């Protein structure tokens, strides 16, 4: 869980789940977002995950 990580000070998402789902989906920023919807676990755990 991005519970540790993802920045919601820092990203439309204010939930670490709805973001790092919502940054698990297709679309143009869906590898891009977890760069801005974390720090570096968040993003480095996003980006193994993320599946775009």
């Amino acid at each position: 869980n991005p519970e540790d990580w993802f920045t919601p000070d820092t990203c439309a998402y204010g939930d670490s789940n709805t973001a790092w789902t919502t940054c698990t989906t297709p679309g143009q920023t869906c590898y891009t977002c977890c760069s801005s919807c974390f720090d570096v676990v968040g993003e480095q755990a996003c980006q193994m995950s993320a599946q775009c």
